[PDB]
């Protein structure tokens, strides 16, 4: 029901957010974006839950690797999830 | 149509900023635009008043997020709003 | 015709300029242009005076909005609008 | 037969030297090159001495806009000139 | 299979870090990866020892060619290789 | 073939090294490369012998005209030209 998101410096931390967050909790990778000045976003999906817990492991992850710039879990409408994130 | 924008940097405050946009069922979320420096812009439509609380709503959600850099209302565009914004 | 410019940090301060612009004079909106770190052109045209007037009130508009970094009017351009002009 | 290049950081600044250049010395504009980070290039063509009047009347007019990052005439083959330039 | 990662400041490091990697290993090239800022992720694939080996001397390389942000090996991914990476 | 790189920051010298790097009749332009922060890489292909004369010409007319931020010649790849260079 919720959308997870971690926000790095570095795509190399970005990769293993990503990597941490679907290895840790029950969520889905909906994908990477790239804003510029080495900002890539990773986006995932799923319970509130095991949102606010991927987004956790996937902070600390990239944090271990990089600069994290952003964390943030919105929860969201089950009638248009995806709705609200970008076109690139 | 009254013209309502949150620019934020970060990705993650804009879509946070978005989200309690559209959370009103007169705000249509037009789009985002990356315009460099982290600088992410939302563009929101609808009624004067709707535009109001949402973009108020935007830039409250999208402080606690990141960094909020603009929020702007106009609320008589004067071209139309689609020859008045970017391709 | 006559060229105006109005270049600022950040799309929203942009979007004010323009708006303001085609409202102060009987100018046209050529167009916006994004170059990297956060900033954007607004561009105008029409006769010296109107454009003149609309880049004063873009910049002023616009700075109570965001940043402004570069006001500027071009009275006699030289290659025909769209040859002076990037793609 | 030379190239002759403005890099500004601005476009407002890019614009106005383009004015400048072809309105001081017999030169063609070529257009104009996006980098980000700001930085525009403008390039002109033509003899080498209207190049170098163009470049510098070009960067004079832009550092009263904007800010100059660099100022550059490159003497080219009348064979292949434009050659080198990039393809965006 | 593992994947292995070395993200660079600077493009020719990465040519670098990406010919001595295939050159070290049996790994396979995924690609660049271009984020903004100059930083650029070269991108490898295949079994754990010979991915730390390959990460280890395209970091090695790469440093005597530029500035070296990360070198990372996830020795087991999760959603097979391809649905991990990026579009 | 060999691979000749000169990284450089502002386009106006990477021009500059290509016009130097395509000055002998060996070294063939591959191309230039943007990665952000201002940063331009110039790609030639050729003779060892050429692409390291090339390169070196290359880095001493950019020095003259902006910051030089990389300078390398891989005599060998080894994968393929194609393969070891980004899309």
């Amino acid at each position: 029901e919720a959308l997870g998101m971690v926000e790095t410096k570095g795509l190399t931390a970005a990769i293993e957010a990503a990597d941490a967050m679907v290895a840790s909790a029950n969520v889905m990778l909906v994908g990477y974006e790239k804003i510029g000045q080495g900002l890539v976003t990773v986006i995932v999906r799923g319970d509130v839950g095991a949102v606010k817990a991927a987004t956790d492991a996937g902070a600390a992850a990239a944090r271990n690797v990089g600069e994290v710039k952003a964390v943030h879990v919105i929860p969201r409408p089950h009638t248009d999830v995806e709705k609200i994130l970008p076109k690139g």
